[PDB]
């Protein structure tokens, strides 16, 4: 139809334009623009992704009375072309308020136009909307890399400008042929006060117990990416490309997990719901948490008998004789994972959102990952404190060797067990 095309090729440019921003948002701000403390720029980073996070609930009730979910997404991506045309906190808010309301309402309104032709439709639409978004991520990082390299550091915001407002254009030019929704509801506040409309707030309620089960597992995930990238900087290296691996891996495998498990599972009559997907997500991040601490302790070990030089990027970071390689099953089975559970997780919650209000659940979702990326940042902190121990090298960008890991990951591993037999417990619930 290229209407679920243009809706790919739009979030393709969204997601390149935020990993920029995200990547590259504290190397400007090093003091050139009036910023000139490192802590002064990780707040601001912060804040602005706290504020992507937070706005997306808000940015899907901007879409659910005032506009639809096409002119929402239009003046979200307007609001993003002023904020990179333009102290600075006002645009750095500007920016995150339009990242949230775009980011929101893309997702439900590009399942729409699939939706008339069946759940198998929907399942690979957004099958196809993941590994859009990580090939827009590994596209981002690539250019922005080829550009710096290439071309003198003038043109730094000249990407993501760009690809701000090729998403406007493409938006703009399918805005013909893609099929929109007329905007209705501000008319359910008084139902679940007094204790179609009654079912809907039976939906909404039994909505809620499936992502205070998601949150921790989000909280794991993060913690768990922000760990392997700071991780892999420890091992024998054969900038920022540490932290592409799991993209590059899953957009390797989002077409080939498609092509060799969805026609065979189809034709065993055994293909489960999206929960059960989800719990077998989290069953491999169980096994990916298990793996990394393996290594890990087998890398500290080996460590503390010699260490050797290393020197990535302005630190010098000291490594161990392991190859960098043999992080490759952990990373395998994260991204296993990632396919198997974030991929599910989003097909449901867009699925089983109320057929009035998708944008502002899938809103709400988004805010409870956010909101457990920063329960895992504390979590962190306060596992590096010094009654426990653990974790104890913070400094410019720490050391972690002579610093305890392996019960670190052994934590995050019982985490994810709790988590996951307490998701189960709410699928029987919900399901039987």
């Amino acid at each position: 139809r290229a209407a679920c095309g243009a809706v790919l090729l739009t979030e393709l440019l969204e997601r390149a334009a935020f990993y920029g921003i995200t990547s590259n948002l504290v190397l400007f701000l090093n003091g050139a623009p009036f910023c000139w403390e490192g802590a002064q720029a990780s707040e601001a980073l912060l804040l602005f992704m706290g504020l992507t996070y937070l706005g997306s609930p808000f940015g899907g009730w901007l879409a659910d009375a005032r506009l639809g979910r096409a002119r929402a997404i239009l003046l979200s991506l307007a609001l993003y072309l002023l904020g990179m045309l333009a102290a600075t906190f006002a645009g750095l808010v500007l920016v995150g308020l339009g990242v949230a309301t775009v980011k929101a309402n893309i997702t439900p309104f590009g399942a729409d136009q699939v939706k008339d032709r069946g759940p198998e439709a929907t399942r690979r639409f957004f099958n196809w909307f993941y590994w859009s978004i990580n090939l827009g991520a590994i596209l981002s990082l690539g250019g922005i890399a080829y550009i710096q390299q290439n071309v003198s550091f003038v043109t730094g915001y000249a990407i993501p400008t760009v690809c701000v407002g090729l998403a406007f254009v493409v938006f703009l030019c399918g805005q013909s042929v893609f099929i929109t929704k007329p905007p209705d509801g501000s008319a359910f506040t008084d139902m679940f006060k007094i204790l179609e409309k009654v079912e809907d707030v039976k939906a909404l309620v039994k909505i809620v117990p499936v992502f205070l089960a998601l949150i921790p597992y989000w909280t794991v995930y993060f913690q768990m990416q922000t760990t392997y990238v700071l991780q892999s900087l420890h091992l024998r290296i054969p900038a920022a490309w540490l932290t592409m691996f799991d993209a590059v891996l899953i957009l390797l495998l989002i077409p080939l997990k498609d092509k060799l498990v969805d026609p065979i599972l189809r034709r065993h009559g055994l293909l489960p719901s999206s929960l059960k997907r989800i719990a077998v997500g989290m069953f491999f991040v169980m096994c990916s948490a298990f793996a990394a601490g393996i290594l890990e302790s087998k890398r500290l070990n080996l460590v503390k008998e010699k260490t050797i030089n290393q020197t990535i990027g302005n630190v010098v970071y000291h490594a161990a004789d392991l190859s960098l390689w043999w992080q490759v099953p952990q990373y395998l089975l994260i991204g296993i994972s990632e396919i198997f559970a974030s991929i599910a997780g989003l097909e449901f919650a867009y699925s089983a959102a109320p057929k009035s209000m998708q944008s502002a659940i899938m809103g709400l979702f988004f805010f409870f990952s956010g909101v457990g990326s920063f329960v895992g940042s504390g979590l962190l902190a306060l596992v590096s404190i010094k009654a426990i121990g653990w974790m104890s090298s913070h400094t410019d960008f720490g050391n972690i060797n002579g610093c305890y890991l392996n019960y670190y990951f052994f934590l995050l591993a019982a985490i994810q067990g709790a988590t996951l037999l307490l998701f189960l417990i709410i699928s029987v619930k919900y399901d039987h």
